[PDB]
């Protein structure tokens, strides 16, 4: 099997509109969470969100936008960034050896709702002729594959919170097995009340911190009370190692493990044992120690703990366990985009030799007092190998391990 | 790479609620298309659909239904059928070597719309706490993986019309490469105005035949005027050959090729060249001649022809070209479910030694007069190798080739 490296990254996040902004946010523990006035207007319990702040119209032209939902527009931007970062020629983007696996946890629910509304108010024709590609689950791959003239693999993987971890992992497999030499992998999610309300109604999102929105997402805090939803996108450019080397690519890291498992247990809550198997699977092909864990931890009572127990089972507790820092405390949970975004945060931490604070831990949950949850940014750390989990609704688990490329 | 066989099938279709019903419909060219009175009420141009006729509540119990949309409920039924057909024990369904890749072209758009409506009418709490797994793009995998206690791979691939062809192909790869020994693969789609309207608004669905709904889907007819949307589901049980043999499995066929490519051209229209590359890729691992092509052909002016030209390029014209019979003329286009359903129709035709009529060709389009489009059911034919295309919006292409297992 071939080796596979990350040669470019692009990101639209609640904590920044490019990798530089994101890095600064990570370094300074700058929360991307703000009040969602619309959620309050609609009567939600949760009135916070992680909203990107980026001018789509300035970055994606009108014809390009014809078939985009906002999530995929953000993914388009991320794709442009990743292509630029990678320094790819048009030929390198568009060829039979280059594919795309790009997913979202949902499609444009706003398109779906707006279309239903307008059908009933003004008639079906007034939906307009461009809604299908926005509304379909493959929207992220369909739109980008078409616009970027992708000729290889083209589909979306969806797996809720794990979506873009699976997208990356499957793309990794594609290249490992020699089916593609380059892949664009990642995912996106719109941020819209029509999606967020589904989570609010299940009581899944934080509401106790509406008056201090910036600190609402607080993985491992004793008083965490649900996740904070976000939107955005991320893209990695993946290449087989020879391809990367031959063109003098940047190498942000090497993908060295990928785990994917299923809990087969509960729709909304993790089992824990699935995560253990997922991490073990990811680690089964990894020879070096893990220097940092980017957990799934979404700031939920029921979610943060079983993952920590899974980590304890694999890695132990205290100093021997890799440092753990939950980036969702800063970023919220962007569902389809989370996996790739977390890969990017981890690769940026690797690049910049620091591990961010696991933010907003005002009082650590005592259940986690034995674990190396990062309470203050760690500087001057040589990260060589980083592990990132995403454990999604439906008991779907994906773990990725990235390594600093040193030959 | 390991060999991979189909050991069980389940299906919920506009042309039958199980494989026996489906086989009878195929044999007798019994259309599954009917008038959609609701579409007329809503002012659609297209007033036809392919609706399953199956009593969900009698087949999936209430607790089981908690997190199902209708599409995934149909997929649940199909999964139950496939498990029964395969004769799997509970242990064989639920184990670390057994996974699920099950997708839909969209999620429950009805859940999304109903939730938005009720949020605005009665408040967000009244969405209820069970909407996320119905609304998310991974709904088909999440629901089934959880209910069936799947422990291996668990995610959805979405690729519009190609969805469940990719699901099957990726599951095939999983087993080929030794990652899983058994996979449940397939997909589903609800049939609901909230999805169908998106296609009506783009003028994609047939409207000239509303007065004769049964014949509205008419691939290759000169006067075809758009596809007919359908809902349903299908599941294949895939196993590595040794696993299948060792347990005395039924073998419906062997998956012997899988192509996946991207047009990188137009969002709604096929390029043709992508399909050629897709079929070639599928055929690259196939040693026997193709005895039957189950085309993508959805009964559209712009769609049916480029695929025929692609077929002509690979296979030639006339007698030397494999017989082509568009099952969507009977079934309509069930989007996420189409690929797996067409695999099942093809495997059932293989099992039963006939090729169905390519239905509703009242006047063949003269552009296709050179091609072996099946005008009357062909009986007493030994099908050993069958090819099925699905070429979806966003220029996403998937082709599968199945072979009669003879050692
Ligand atoms: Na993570
Ligand atoms: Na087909």
């Amino acid at each position: 099997m071939r080796r596979v490296v990350v040669t470019g990254m692009g990101i639209v996040s609640s904590i920044g509109s490019n990798t530089e902004e994101v890095t600064a946010s990570l370094r300074e523990a700058k929360s991307g969470i703000s009040r969602a006035e619309e959620y309050a207007e609609l009567g939600f319990r949760c009135q916070v969100h992680g909203a990107p702040d980026i001018d789509i119209e300035s970055l994606v032209d009108r014809r390009a936008m014809r078939f985009h939902g906002r999530g995929t527009a953000w993914n388009h931007i991320a794709m442009d960034q990743a292509i630029a970062d990678a320094g790819l020629t048009e030929e390198e983007v568009s060829n039979e050896r280059t594919g795309i696996i790009m997913g979202s946890g949902g499609p444009s629910t706003r398109t779906i709702v707006d279309s239903a509304d307008i059908t009933r108010e003004k008639g079906p024709k007034r939906v307009g002729p461009f809604a299908v590609p926005k509304a379909m689950s493959s929207t992220a791959s369909a739109t980008l594959a078409t616009f970027f003239k992708i000729k290889g693999i083209n589909y979306s993987i969806s797996s809720a919170c794990a979506t873009s971890n699976h997208c990356i992992g499957n793309a990794y497999e594609m290249i490992q097995y020699g089916k593609q030499d380059r892949m664009f992998a990642g995912g996106c999610e719109d941020l819209d009340w029509t999606l967020s309300v589904l989570f609010d109604a299940m009581g899944a999102m934080s509401s106790k911190y509406n008056d201090t929105p910036s600190t609402a997402s607080r993985a491992y805090d004793k008083n965490r009370d649900g996740f904070v939803i976000a939107g955005g996108a991320g893209v990695l450019v993946l290449e087989d190692l020879e391809t990367a080397l031959a063109r003098g690519a940047k190498i942000y890291g090497e993908i060295v493990g990928y785990g994917a498992t299923s809990d087969g247990y509960d729709m909304v809550a993790p089992s824990g044992e699935g995560a253990i198997r997922c991490m073990k699977m990811a680690l089964s092909t990894v020879t070096s120690k893990i220097d940092y864990i980017n957990p799934h931890a979404t700031s939920t009572p029921a979610g943060d703990a079983p993952e920590i127990e899974a980590i304890r089972q694999i890695f132990g507790a205290g100093d021997v366990c890799p440092p753990i820092a939950a980036t969702k405390s800063l970023t919220g949970h962007s569902l389809g985009a989370t996996g790739v975004q977390e890969a990017i945060y981890s690769l940026l931490m690797m690049q910049n030799n620091f591990i961010c604070e696991s933010a907003h831990i005002e009082e650590l949950d005592p259940a986690f007092a034995d674990m190396p949850i990062v309470r203050k940014r760690i500087d001057n750390v040589q990260l060589n190998t980083v592990l990132s989990n995403s454990f999604g609704f439906g008991g779907t688990n994906a773990t990725l391990v990235f390594q600093r490329y040193q030959g």
